């Protein structure tokens, strides 16, 4: 048995190629993602659902975005822009960066390979105890743009976690895999990777002939994802409440929380019809917030992040050298590419063209690493 893990920034995902067909094996919660998040705890460390849940209480020991430090060193313009916004310490020792915790009273300190080996550890188990034997050899998965130092980092963090890393892979020509589009016959096909996650987004343009892949650009913003829709959301409800009912609920925090979740979620079901409800009692000072928000709203809020989303595209096709038209194919990954305004202007901007995008877009990435950690087994 061989494994394909997507290791992510905010979640993992573990596959399996059996009997003909993949599968995204749930873990000990039913969950088909893992949050690649790991705490530390009094008493216990905790890793993964367990980890994400215990944030509040304990913000300052639960360590996550460990993918954004992997493999860089502590003066890296990332490790640094990064850092101003995490809980945890990061700490440089002699040029790399550790996150230091408290962890059963001792405060103990800790290189993100090896907080991500936990991730890869557990990963591990959820497969494990799908499969009900022992799970050794895995395909994990990196960015296109990931250096030497970066692949370096995740194939020891797997090595670590008792993996036998088969081969590390690029999140794109994962997603390729995934939708067969390495057994496509004769010419050279290019191929625009549309990654639009959580927090971050990430564009590749890779050129396969006859199976042989080659990655041609990089593009991407970096923190843009479904959050910035959320809190586009979240504003166009608080101006509203400040409407109706000459409150600003703004400045608590639980108020805005009951808000944000809700906005998240009402985000989601708008993707699948055209409109979506919500129903908050006692929201604040006593008074209900009930409201509703049609797609095209929310489709306005957005509009010019929709948009901005293109540039990256543009911007990959410039670096590649490579017409809009000579686009081949058009795979899209990541959770928030489920936006059907965002498939429309794909689709009109590449003229019309057809979109890859029937694989669960957060399972993608795992399903071709999967898919190719048989092939390699
Ligand atoms: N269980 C679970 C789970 C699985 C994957 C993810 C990751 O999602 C990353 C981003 O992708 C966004 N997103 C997702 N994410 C997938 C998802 C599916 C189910 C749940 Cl309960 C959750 Cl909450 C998230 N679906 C979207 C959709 N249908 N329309 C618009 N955006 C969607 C999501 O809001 C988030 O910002 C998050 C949770």
């Amino acid at each position: 048995p061989a494994v394909g893990i997507d290791l992510g920034t905010t979640y993992s995902c573990v596959g399996v190629f059996q009997h003909g067909k993949v599968e995204i094996i749930a873990n000990d919660q039913g969950n088909r993602t893992t949050p690649s998040y790991v705490a530390f705890t009094d008493t216990e460390r905790l890793i993964g659902d367990a980890a994400k849940n215990q944030v509040a209480m304990n913000p300052t020991n639960t360590v996550f975005d460990a993918k954004r430090l992997i493999g860089r060193r502590f003066d890296d313009a990332v490790v640094q822009s990064d850092m101003k916004h995490w809980p945890f310490m990061v700490v440089n020792d002699a040029g790399r960066p550790k996150v230091q915790v408290e962890y059963k009273g001792e405060t103990k300190s800790f290189y993100p390979e090896e907080v991500s080996s936990m991730v890869l550890t557990k990963m591990k188990e959820i497969a494990e105890a799908y499969l009900g034997k022992t799970v050794t050899n895995a395909v994990v998965t990196v960015p296109a743009y990931f250096n030497d130092s970066q692949r370096q980092a995740t194939k020891d963090a797997g090595t670590i976690a008792g993996l036998n890393v088969l081969r590390i892979i690029n999140e794109p020509t994962a997603a390729a895999i995934a939708y067969g589009l390495d057994k496509k016959v004769g010419a050279e096909r290019n191929v625009l990777i549309f990654d639009l996650g959580g927090g971050t987004f990430d564009v590749s343009i890779l050129t396969i002939e006859d199976g042989i892949f080659e990655v041609k650009s990089t593009a991407g913003d970096t923190h843009l994802g479904g959050e910035d829709f959320d809190n586009r959301m979240v504003n166009h409800f608080i101006a509203e409440f400040k409407r109706k009912h000459k409150k600003d609920i703004s400045e608590n925090k639980r108020a805005v929380r009951r808000l944000r979740t809700a906005c998240e979620r009402a985000k989601r079901t708008l993707s699948s019809s055209t409109q979506a409800s919500i129903e908050i009692d006692s929201l604040y000072e006593g008074i209900d917030f009930y409201t509703s928000i049609t797609r095209a709203r929310f489709e306005e809020l957005n509009a010019d992040l929709f948009r901005g989303t293109l540039d990256p595209v543009e911007k990959a096709l410039r670096d590649a050298k490579l017409d809009k038209s000579q686009i081949h194919d058009i795979v899209l990954v990541g959770g928030s590419t489920r936006i059907p305004k965002i498939q429309k202007l794909l689709q009109d901007f590449f003229n019309g063209k057809e979109l890859n995008k029937s694989i669960n877009p957060d399972e993608a990435v795992a399903y071709g690493a999967a898919v190719q950690a048989a092939i390699l087994s």
